RNA sequence: GGGAAUCCCUUCUGCAGCACCGUUUUAGAGCUAGAAAUAGCAAGUUAAAAUAAGGCUAGUCCGUUAUCAACUUGAAAAAGUG
DNA sequence: CAATACCTGGTGCTGTAAAAGTGATTCC
DNA sequence: CCAGGTATTG
């Protein structure tokens, strides 16, 4: 007995199949278990397991992250109230208790109701003085009185809780503050590098320009035109343009050779303004930097928006601010709506349901929708001018607490904090004794790199202590080792080197490794001249010259400059020919300039003794980002280096890690030669060896040391070990699903093994279109283009592709240099840059829109050479704004290296064919390590099965060219179909051609290989299409002369597979897991749905959350009191378990339920159902337990096979030659009563076991209303009504314009005494329990 | 076919640190005419506390990912059953 | 108890290594 | 999104 086994891996379905010799799918008879009738089944081999989908840990770790934020900013505001607590108990005794129950009802609150003061008039005596708490901030900052220290713990508690962010290092305000005096001072810079060319800066109003509410642009063009002679794209307006935030090119201020963009936010920044001053010289260091200055202030006065002299609190300032123009603004509408429109008045102060003024304050009305709704009112009345500027400058009405208070920094509540403190410190001691605590309190940040501060109960964790204590902000540099703990951080992320698995990596950017890199590449580097026989390698010699003279002097050595600053220079040769490197070397000593930029030291960075050091200082400035840790790892080479090499020092860092050891790339040494692998890459005779061959080298020693160095830990369990592989989660659930399929479909072959198992895994291509609207945003501004002032665009208007390719081009022509018009791309193109006839890419990177695609060229190529000769520099703009990406950039100008050749076809064919994903040869390794685990004579692998893999491609082209259609919408059975198929696909291709084994199988002339790979599938067909050809009805094997394939009855077995009603379709019951319940916190409401936030927080009085998720529901057979005098009366019924209650039921069920109300309780009638669970009932009527107290449908509708190729083809689903099309459609047109017969059968089915009569009635009056409607039409929407009758939730579902809403199973009491079904995997074993002989 | 280093890119996964809102109950004395529903007006911007119930291991830690038919034997781990 | 219509926490930033899709140089 | 929970109206 032989067979093979199809699969079919998705990421919500794992298909499977088992076929014969034939390609036959057995039945077999298996046993029923349970208390019912039926004793055995009979089942085809055949089904598909449904799951939902498996998750990413992203949620989880965004919830565990703020738990812990949240945990610490309670932390810090114990902290506070621990230094406040005696003093303020001889104030107030009672005040932190009143803080602490605010929230209580006044008949659960022990204290008085008011908080702050403990009585009514002093309470409405503070707010009258300090109506927000940026009333009380200013005045504890500016008066020298002493305050009441209650008053001075709510200002410093105010700060410490909400505190700002931590993006800008160092301290603030140094000077730095005021817009006017830097802009004074980047004009002195500016003036005193051009005498002949000054800027008469008189008159100009740069505070109010620069600080303005207005785009950066438009402040650009407001200050520019406030100068005349001069231009936005000169040289002080690309300085003020930088000071703004823009991205302006210095390359043609300079008449410099290329592009030196600069951004302010970019971090390359830093290096990109050193490499523009290597050019122009150090005296422009200056401009740049006054530049900059101008920059911090501008961002500043983004967020004050007062004098900075009249206070020392401009933030609370800038909020007081906010609110008196408030209260002003509010009193002027008052009484406008008042004089003009009465009759609003009540609308627009009183209803919270509307998005007026008491919507904006009481309701759930945003400041954005209260701007949207009060436009046209101010628009409608007079005198509301100025109130419809400040509505358009997003600037009216406003609130303190809102959402752009984000660019707060903390340094700026730093300041405020620490101003209160210097004041109230000359009447409180412990203020003055606890001023740089409290201050600490508000700074301190737990590094990035210490993680969670655990104590062997966090698997997240790995810091390491200095002394075993409780950690403080105040004491965290001595209890805590930053340096262990941040080197763990980056070693518990960085691989080892896998030929010395015990020997950590090198630094990417070590000079030992760029050496390395270098002498690597350089040693297979060959040249030839006229006198030569041959080209030859370059010598040791030689390539010690070459780095000398060539790569210790350019940061890129290009061919060029090796022809003729060394063959030239050195080997007086007027021609040479290169091999082995294109138009520059690819590896590079980019450290080693790094490091002669900063210490101008070449004899000290050449000299070997110095390796050792120079290796360390770049592995700290790797290992750690933090500059403190920095300077105190550089601290034992202060004697080296001037202090300005060392701050120099301090600045640069790098990121990224090598692939090799330092002990392999220069320390282990061949036993004959004493070489290291370096060494040997300096020179190795006249054999060049590289690293590949070094390492592989049977005369060299390197090989066998690597061997004796090898390992193997703990070997993972299936589980691990398909966790471990780089994927999508989800893809991994249909992993391990696959491979527990398999095994119990093995199992039931009696443990005989498969001849072959055909594995297709499905291409998974699945907010985002934030990350559009990122992307254009960036590109545009980078570009300096105003496409986005022309025309706005709401970020989901992006998910329409053409719209989506036209903003990413600047709205031009990817092809033609012109532009598009915004409202005639329903009239342009979308055109694949390699044609999709030889690559199946439909992304955006491999499409461009263009107003007609005959502008392209040819078709049978990439676009023209004239295309990319016109347009070539246009592309290098769109790339360098990351509008397009470098593939797509390559992609494009191919046609510069010669388009593609024949070769690149025959590959392209060979790619839709072959299977090439690294997950797709882990599964297949997975299954064939399980399979195959037997050695022969000469101990190699004894491969009893067979692990093929194959495209969709394949069996997709083998559905259409014999019309074995693919409806998705109509049932689950396609996944199964498609297993079956590729079975039969797999096991024939490699029976017709075992020499594609090698190609296919897991395990160890152009225009021929794409003719062969092209037509690899003709020998299922038996007519071929001026080449028109016959073949033999019965395909065979060449050499072994075995029958492959007969086109009389294997097409018959085929098709009778799949017109097979009965398919194991098996949807996963799975245990609901996750949120407790909704998150949202709801109003107090009487209501036994709403549960408490805290234990002692009754919801009727204080609100909480409903809709819980049921974990699993329960069967509980027990007795409950009935009616006033509590008789005890028999009931059977279904409790939902919710996930928070789980814990509870499950640590002891018989008191869970008796707290519920259940009485003598059937322990051992418990059953467990979870999501899902299957019941079968009348007639064969299914349902799946959706919950405690809802169902789903759970039946599945085996349409037969010709209504489903009729659908397919009357449809248009997805063409070939015209006379086929025309037999298509012929018979569409002669079957067209199939549509009749087709609703007929939904009917039957529906009645029998949907049973929704008023959803039913409108779909059969809705197909009888577009009866005069085409067929194409009439078949597309017959689509639509299969989701009445799809197995799971019901969902609502059009035809035509009539809208079918879901008929929902809003009661479980049925399924108490149906008969419940558990299903194995493939729902061949089978548990049927009739549960009506419970109760 | 499988694999390695480098160059130019892109994407996915895992982890850590942090900010701004939102919501919820309470506090911010509403007034006048009414015996009452109600009418006329005044007012509104702020704060406290919670932000999975909670847990023991008591840490400035942990609490939403992964994994799960049934039955037999087991505390579970598991294996076994057609 | 059924049927109907509403509801559903969100945004922004910093740091990090790794596999893997794809183009290229050199090799096992 | 999807699809289970909830109150309102029957
Ligand atoms: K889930
Ligand atoms: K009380
Ligand atoms: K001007
Ligand atoms: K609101
Ligand atoms: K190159
Ligand atoms: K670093
Ligand atoms: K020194
Ligand atoms: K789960
Ligand atoms: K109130
Ligand atoms: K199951
Ligand atoms: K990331
Ligand atoms: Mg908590
Ligand atoms: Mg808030």
């Amino acid at each position: 007995k032989k067979y093979s086994i199809g699969l079919a891996i998705g990421t919500n379905s794992v298909g499977w199949a088992v076929i014969t010799d034939e390609y036959k799918v057995p039945s077999k008879k298996f046993k029923v278990l349970g208390n019912t009738d039926r004793h055995s089944i009979k089942k085809n081999l055949i089904g598909a397991l449904l799951f939902d989908s498996g998750e990413t840990a992203e949620a989880t770790r965004l919830k565990r992250t703020a738990r812990r934020r949240y945990t610490r900013r309670k932390n810090r505001i114990c902290y506070l109230q621990e230094i406040f607590s005696n003093e303020m108990a001889k104030v107030d005794d009672s005040f932190f208790h009143r803080l602490e129950e605010s929230f209580l009802v006044e008949e659960d609150k022990k204290h008085e109701r008011h908080p702050i003061f403990g009585n009514i008039v002093d309470e409405v005596a503070y707010h009258e003085k300090y109506p927000t708490i940026y009333h009380l901030r200013k005045k504890l900052v500016d008066s020298t009185d002493k305050a009441d220290l209650r008053l001075i713990y709510l200002a410093l508690a105010h700060m410490i809780k909400f505190r700002g962010h931590f993006l800008i290092e160092g301290d603030l305000n140094p000077d730095n503050s005021d817009v006017d005096k830097l802009f004074i001072q980047l004009v002195q810079t500016y003036n005193q590098l051009f005498e002949e060319n000054p800027i008469n800066a008189s008159g100009v109003d740069a505070k109010a320009i620069l600080s303005a509410r207005l785009s950066k642009s438009r402040r650009l063009e407001n200050l520019i035109a406030q100068l005349p002679g001069e231009k936005k794209n000169g040289l002080f307006g690309n300085l003020i343009a930088l000071s703004l935030g823009l991205t302006p090119n210095f390359k043609s201020n300079f008449d410099l050779a290329e592009d030196a963009k600069l951004q302010l936010s970019k971090d390359t920044y830093d290096d990109d303004l050193d490499n523009l001053l290597a050019q122009i010289g150090d005296q422009y260091a200056d401009l740049f930097l006054a530049a900059k200055n101008l920059s911090d202030a501008i961002l500043l006065s983004d967020i004050l928006r007062v004098n900075t002299e009249i206070t020392k609190a401009p933030l609370s300032a800038s909020m007081i601010k906010r609110y008196d123009e408030h209260h002003q603004d509010l009193t002027l509408l008052k009484a406008l709506v008042r004089q003009q429109l009465p009759e609003k008045y009540k609308e627009i102060f009183f209803d919270q349901s509307k998005n007026g003024y008491a919507g904006y304050i009481d309701g759930g009305a945003s400041q954005e929708e209260f701007y949207k709704f009060i436009k046209p009112i101010l628009e409608k009345m007079d005198g509301t001018e100025e109130l419809l500027v400040k509505l358009n400058r997003e600037d009216l009405l406003r609130k303190q607490r809102t959402f752009d208070n984000g660019s707060i920094p903390h340094q700026i509540h730093l300041g405020e904090l620490h101003a209160i403190l210097r004041r109230q410190e000359d009447f409180y001691p412990f203020l003055k004794d606890n001023r740089e605590k409290i201050e600490k309190i508000l700074t301190f940040r737990i590094p990035y790199y210490v993680g969670p501060l655990a104590r062997g109960n966090s698997r997240f964790a790995w810091m390491t202590r200095k002394s075993e204590e409780t950690i403080t902000p105040w004491n965290f540099e001595e209890v805590v080792d930053k340096g262990a703990s941040a080197q763990s951080f980056i070693e518990r992320m960085t691989n080892f080197d896998k030929n010395l698995p015990n020997e950590k990596v090198l630094p990417k950017h070590s000079l030992l490794y760029e050496y390395f890199t270098v002498y690597n590449e350089l040693t297979k580097v060959k040249y030839v001249t006229e006198g030569m026989r041959k080209p030859a390698f370059l010598s040791g010699e030689q390539k010690k010259a070459i780095v000398d003279l060539l790569f210790k002097t350019n940061r890129k050595v290009t061919v060029k400059q090796l022809k003729e600053d060394y063959f030239k220079k050195i080997e007086c040769f007027d021609s040479v020919e290169i091999s082995g490197v294109e138009d520059r070397f690819n590896a590079s000593l980019g450290t080693y300039h790094d490091l002669l930029k900063i210490i101008k030291d070449k004899d000290f960075l050449d000299n070997e003794e110095n390796e050792d050091i120079l290796e360390d200082i770049v592995l700290t400035l790797t290992l750690f980002e933090d500059r403190e840790m920095i300077e105190e790892r550089l601290k034992t080479y202060a004697h080296l280096f001037d202090d300005k090499v060392m701050k120099q020092l301090k600045r640069r860092r790098y990121t990224g890690w090598g692939r090799l050891s330092r002990k392999l790339i220069n320390g282990i040494r061949d036993k004959q030669s004493g070489k290291t692998i370096l060494d040997f890459l300096k020179s190795d005779g006249f054999a060049n060896r590289n690293f590949m061959q070094l390492i592989h080298d049977d005369s060299l020693t390197f090989k066998e040391d690597i061997q004796k160095a090898q390992v193997s830990g703990q070997g993972d369990s299936l589980h691990e070990h398909i966790a471990n592989l780089a994927g999508s989660p989800a893809i991994k659930k249909g992993i391990l699903q696959t491979v527990k399929v398999v095994d119990e479909l093995v199992k039931v072959m009696g443990r005989h093994k498969p001849e072959n198992i055909v594995i297709e895994m499905a291409r998974e291509n699945q907010k985002n279109s934030r990350e559009r609207m990122k992307r254009i945003e960036e590109g545009i501004k980078e570009l300096g283009s105003q496409i986005l002032k022309e025309h706005p665009v709401e970020n989901t208007q992006l998910q329409n592709e053409k719209l989506y390719l036209y903003y990413l081009q600047n709205g031009r022509d990817m092809y033609v240099d012109q532009e598009l018009d915004i409202n005639r791309l329903s009239d342009y193109d979308v055109d694949a840059i390699v044609p999709q006839s030889f690559l199946k890419d439909d992304s955006i990177d491999n499409k461009v829109l263009t107003r007609s695609d005959k502008n392209r060229g040819k078709s049978d190529n990439v676009p023209s050479e004239e295309v990319v000769k016109k347009m070539k520099n246009y592309w290098r703009q769109l790339l360098n704004a990351k509008l397009i990406t470098q593939r797509k950039f390559d992609n494009l100008t191919k046609a510069e290296r010669g388009g593609l050749s024949e070769l690149d076809k025959a590959g392209f064919i060979k790619r839709q064919l072959v299977e090439t994903r690294q997950i797709t040869k882990h599964v297949a390794q997975i299954l064939d390590s399980r399979m195959n685990t037997k050695y022969d004579e000469n101990d190699k692998l004894i491969r009893e099965v067979k692990v093929i893999t194959l495209k969709s491609k394949l069996v997709s082209d083998f559905r259409k060219d014999f019309q074995f259609y693919k409806v998705r919408e109509i049932n689950n059975y396609h996944h199964a179909h498609d297993a079956y198929l590729n079975a039969v696909v797999g096991t024939a291709l490699i029976k017709k051609y075992p020499k594609l084994e090698s190609e296919f199988v897991y395990g160890d002339k152009a225009t021929a290989k794409y003719f062969f790979y092209s037509n690899i599938m003709n020998f299922f067909k038996t007519e071929i299409t001026g080449e028109i050809r016959k073949r033999p009805l019965i395909e065979t094997n060449g050499e072994t002369g075995e029958i492959v394939w007969d086109k009389g009855r294997d097409f018959a077995t085929v098709r009778k597979v799949l017109s097979m009603p009965q398919v194991n379709i098996v949807k996963k019951t799975e245990v609901q897991t996750g949120g407790f319940s909704k998150e949202s916190i709801l109003p107090k409401r009487n209501s036994d749905k709403l549960i408490a936030r805290k234990k002692d927080w009754d919801p009727k009085k204080y609100g909480g959350f409903d809709s819980p998720t049921v974990a699993y529901s329960v069967l509980v057979v027990a007795k409950v009191e009935k009616g006033k005098s509590k008789k005890l009366k028999s009931v059977k019924e279904l409790l939902g378990i919710t996930i928070m209650e789980r814990s509870s039921f499950e640590k002891n069920p018989i008191d869970f339920l008796e707290a519920k109300g259940y009485k003598e309780v059937k322990k051992d009638l418990i059953i467990k159902l979870p999501k899902y669970s299957l019941f079968e009932l009348e007639n064969g009527r299914k349902r799946m337990l959706a919950s405690a107290g809802e169902l789903q449908k759970g039946n599945e509708l085996a349409l037969p096979s010709k209504y489903v190729n009729f659908l397919y083809l009357a449809s248009h689903y997805e063409k070939g030659s015209p006379e086929d099309n025309e037999q298509k459609q012929l018979f569409v047109e002669q079957h067209k009563h199939y549509l009749d017969e087709i609703i007929e059968q939904i009917s039957e089915f529906s009645k029998r076991v949907i049973l929704a009569d008023a959803n039913l009635d409108k779909v059969l009056s809705a197909y009888n209303k577009h009866r005069d409607k085409p067929i194409r039409e009439q078949a597309e929407n017959i689509i639509h009504l299969f989701t009445l009758t799809n197995l799971g939730a019901p969902a609502a579902f059009k035809y035509f314009d009539t809208t079918i809403d879901r008929k929902r199973y809003t009661s479980t009491k049925e399924v108490l005494d149906a008969t419940l079904i558990h299903q194995s995997i493939t729902g061949l074993y089978e548990t049927r329990i009739d549960l009506s002989q419970l109760g």
